[PDB]
This record gives structure tokens, C-alpha cells and sequence, in this order.
């Protein structure tokens, strides 16, 4: 019934309110009117300076330190959905390990637009061109990504939304390795009745919403393709170039 | 007013057995008289075998599924709590932080009696002895449980008790780091006025228990202050997504 769906739809805005700090609806303030920005060496060597923190190598160590702090929040966003936490453990680990990544660059969307991306909780700004200008190996990292943002970006999400989803991904079941997918997929089921009811109300003049989000695994499994064979390249250019443990764990190529 | 906080012991029931899937007067009848019996090593292994899940340790270990599941059942508990929900979300979760504990040992209590403990929603029960009986620090782990139990259901407890008890714990005031402490103990002074008239029509004869309870809470702060640095030092004994998942 309406009313019990309703009611999980607000458990999960709870949880990823209180797991998850830079939202969309406080990233799209700071996005439409201050943070300082980046766009030469120049600037990036006064932004030392102003915010809180070789050019690329810093830069990426600096991305993927933002990327460890973002697995530990998911995990606490994910023990909050019903269910999750009364599953195989096995399971618990490789939803998690395969489902962080499709989340990342989702959340990630939030932080972007047409022109640039917004580091350091907020205090920068890194412009789309900086980015597309780095050293051979490592300049187009945050291409396919932008991408994906502005084709994302365009259903016009919000956090409400953004969290039902955030939590369709999760509870896959379609997963690689997955003992009794049976409880994960009845789980989904029931999350997918959610966020369909979600979409109807918070964006209902948004036709086919549901499907056209649904669709967009499809970009998103893509991006995480593109992303585990540029790392390969990198720890073959770079092996002095350390990555951190938890990250490596989700490296089952 | 006398009749509301009838109401509200009886929503904060509902809510108990609803959030709680193995409730005390349940337990009770699998302690008294069915389920497994783990007395020694030759029975734990045979364990594995009909209850699905080193040895010591994938016991230890597995306590912490448990309380994981726990945090989300006393979680969509609190939130029954009548403006539990208006809080200001920081305190919400602070309350939550540092109750959850308190509130595991609470129950905890409910799966003991002299002799050991209920496991695996009680198709299990894990000789006191056994569990005395592991290495250090394993055997006097769960020791100091032991004896706070006893303790704790000497006052002979009911569900409906232990539903406003257990409201009464995660609306404290004096946890560290709260923002608009005053609502917080508008509700707990509200739970327990509802918990001191509970106790009253339903232990009559039990005297001052009202007072004999509040004196526990002394000791499941001491436990919990204890336990936890028991925690730390198997920080120094002993998949980092798991870990993760099981941050204390
Ligand atoms: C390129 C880059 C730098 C240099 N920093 C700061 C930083 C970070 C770490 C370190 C560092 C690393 C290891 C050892 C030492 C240091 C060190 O220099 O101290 C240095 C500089 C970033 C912070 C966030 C992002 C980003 O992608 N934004 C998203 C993900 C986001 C932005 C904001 C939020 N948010 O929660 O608000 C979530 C995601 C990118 C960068
Ligand atoms: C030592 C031990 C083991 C091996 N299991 C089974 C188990 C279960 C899960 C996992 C596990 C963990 C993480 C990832 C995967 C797995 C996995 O199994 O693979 C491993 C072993 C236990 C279950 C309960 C307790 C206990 O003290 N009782 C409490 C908790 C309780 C008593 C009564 C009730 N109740 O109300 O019914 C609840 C809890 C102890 C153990
Ligand atoms: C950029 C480059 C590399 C990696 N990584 O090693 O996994 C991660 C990122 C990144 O952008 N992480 C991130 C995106 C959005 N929000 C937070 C972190
Ligand atoms: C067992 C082992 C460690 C911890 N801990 O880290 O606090 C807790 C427990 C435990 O007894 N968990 C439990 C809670 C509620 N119901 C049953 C079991």
C-alpha cells in the first residue's frame, strides 16, 4: 500500500542525510550562488593556500583519499537499508565491493555541472578544463565522467530521490558472486515499488522518469568498465604510485 | 495525566514487539523448558552443521552480526519513541551512538541465565562453562555479562518493563555532544514518570524497584566503559570491507 512505501521512502532519506554530507541540494547552493577556483598550476599553487587540503600524481592521491572517505560513508548508508544487514556476510562484502563505484560517480554527479567539479568538501572548484589538461596518463581520468554527469544531472534529481536510488544500486543481485540472490533481488522489489512511487509524486511531471532513470545503470556500469583499465595503466606507468588498501580490495578486476 | 502514560506504555509495547523479532518472554520459554547444546569442543563443530552460520575467534566475530543486526532493530525502535523522530538529526544519532550499547547488554540479559547464553534466535545454548572455558582474552570476555545478568533479572522483568527501560536508556541527557538537551529530557522525564506507574500495577510486591532499576544503568555504563576497552585490546590480537562494516 501507498502508506508503507511512503514511510521507507522517508527511513532512507533519514539515513543518507545523516551518512552523507555534501548532498546534491547543498552542492547545486554552492554551485548557483564562494569557492575558489582552479584552473592553472598558478591558481592550484595559491590553492594550496586558500583551501584545505608532481601535479597530477597529488592531485590523483587527493581524489582517491576523497574516494576511501566515500566507501566508509556508503557502508553506513547501506547498513541503514532494511534488510541489508540480515544477509549472508558474503554477500553484505560483494554488494558493497561491486556497488560502491556505480554510487561514487552517481553522488559524484551531484558535485558537477557543465563547466567543473567541486573538491575539497566544497572549498574549491576544479575546472572541467584543468582536468582535461593533465599529464598524459592521468588528463582524462574525470572525462567520461562529466559526461555522464550532464546526461545524469538532466532527470533533475534530488536527495529525496537520489537516496531510494543510491539504494536500488546496492541491492543488486545481478552481482558476481552472490550466494542467495533470492532475498537480495525481494529486497530490490521492494525498493524499485518505492522509488517508482517517489518519482510519481516528488517529479510528476517527469514522463517515464522511473525508466529513464533505470536506464542510466546501463551509462553507469560503462564508466566503472573505462575506470579499472585506466588504474591498470597507471600501476604500470607508476609503480612507485601507492594506493590505499580499502581501494584495493574493491580491485577484482 | 495517569491514563496517558497507560497509552504510552502500551505504544512503546507494541512498538517492542513489532522492532524486536525475540522478545525476553519468548527466550523464556527455550531457557526453563528445544534447542542445541554446546558444552564442550566436539558439540561447537556439530554446531555449524544444523544452526547455519581459529575457533575462538569465528565466535567472538560472530556476536558482532548480531549486534549489527541489533543497532537496526533498537534503530526502527527508537523512532516510535513519540518525538523521538523531531529531534534535531544530530542528537538523534549521538543518542543512538552511545545507547546502543547499554541497550545490548540489556537484552543480552534476557538470553541468560546461570548456566550460559541463547544463540542464533535460540535454536543454540552455549555453556557458561564453555565460554569460560576459551583462551585469553576470550573465557573472561563474556564473564562480566555473565554476572550482570543474574543481576539484572532478579528484578524479574517483563517485556512491557524492559519497553519503557529500554526508551528511558536512549533518551539520556548526559551523552556527550548533544545540541538542544532540553526536548531529549522532556521525553525521558516523560518515559520515566510512564515507567515508574508501569512498574507500580505490574510489581505490586517487587518494592521500590523503580529505584532498584535506575541503579543498573550505574552498572551497564560500567560495563559498557569496560567492555569497550576490552575492545581495544583486541585491536591488538588479529576483508578490510568488513571491517567497515563492523567499525565498533
Ligand atoms: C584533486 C583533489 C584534491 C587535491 N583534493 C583535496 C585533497 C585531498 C586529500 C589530500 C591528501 C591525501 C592523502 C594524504 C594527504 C593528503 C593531504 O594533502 O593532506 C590532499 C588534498 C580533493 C578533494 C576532493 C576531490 C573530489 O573529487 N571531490 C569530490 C570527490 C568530493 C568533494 C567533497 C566531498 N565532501 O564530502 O564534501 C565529497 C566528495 C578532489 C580533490
Ligand atoms: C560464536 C557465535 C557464532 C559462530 N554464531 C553464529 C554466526 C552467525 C553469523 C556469522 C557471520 C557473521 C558475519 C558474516 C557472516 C557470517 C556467517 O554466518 O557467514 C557467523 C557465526 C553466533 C550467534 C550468536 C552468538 C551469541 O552470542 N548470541 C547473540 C548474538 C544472540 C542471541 C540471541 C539472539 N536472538 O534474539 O535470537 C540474537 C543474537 C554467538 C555466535
Ligand atoms: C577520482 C579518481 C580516482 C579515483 N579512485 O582511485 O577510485 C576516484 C576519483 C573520484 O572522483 N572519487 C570521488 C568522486 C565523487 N565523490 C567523492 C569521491
Ligand atoms: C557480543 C560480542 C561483542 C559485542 N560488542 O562489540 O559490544 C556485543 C555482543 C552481544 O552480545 N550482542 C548482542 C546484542 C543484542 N542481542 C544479542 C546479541
Amino acid at each position: 500500500e501507498s502508506a508503507d512505501l511512503r514511510a521507507l521512502a522517508k527511513h532512507l532519506y533519514d539515513s543518507y542525510i545523516k551518512s552523507f554530507p555534501l548532498t546534491k541540494a547543498k552542492a547545486r547552493a554552492i554551485l548557483t550562488g564562494s569557492p575558489f577556483v582552479i584552473y592553472d598550476m598558478n591558481s592550484l599553487m595559491m590553492g594550496e593556500d586558500k583551501i584545505k587540503f608532481e601535479v597530477a600524481i597529488r592531485i590523483f592521491q587527493g581524489c582517491q583519499f576523497r574516494s576511501v572517505e566515500a566507501v566508509q560513508e556508503i557502508t553506513e548508508y547501506a547498513k541503514s537499508i532494511p534488510g541489508f544487514v540480515n544477509l549472508d556476510l558474503n554477500d553484505q562484502v560483494t554488494l558493497l565491493k561491486y556497488g560502491v563505484h556505480e554510487i561514487i560517480y552517481t553522488m559524484l554527479a551531484s558535485l558537477m555541472n557543465k563547466d567543473g567539479v567541486l573538491i575539497s568538501e566544497g572549498q574549491g572548484f576544479m575546472t572541467r578544463e584543468f582536468l582535461k589538461s593533465l599529464r598524459k596518463p592521468f588528463g582524462d581520468f574525470m572525462e567520461p565522467k562529466f559526461e555522464f554527469a550532464v546526461k545524469f544531472n538532466a532527470l533533475e534529481l534530488d536527495d529525496s530521490d537520489l537516496a531510494i536510488f543510491i539504494a536500488v544500486i546496492i541491492l543488486s543481485g545481478d552481482r558476481p558472486g552472490l550466494l542467495n540472490v533470492k532475498p537480495i533481488e525481494d529486497i530490490q522489489d521492494n525498493l524499485l515499488q518505492a522509488l517508482e512511487l517517489q518519482l510519481k509524486l516528488n517529479h510528476p511531471e517527469s514522463s517515464q522518469l522511473f525508466a529513464k532513470l533505470l536506464q542510466k545503470m546501463t551509462d553507469l556500469r560503462q564508466i566503472v568498465t573505462e575506470h579499472v583499465q585506466l588504474l591498470q595503466v597507471i600501476k604500470k606507468t607508476e609503480t612507485d604510485m601507492s594506493l590505499h588498501p580499502l581501494l584495493q580490495e574493491i580491485y577484482k578486476d
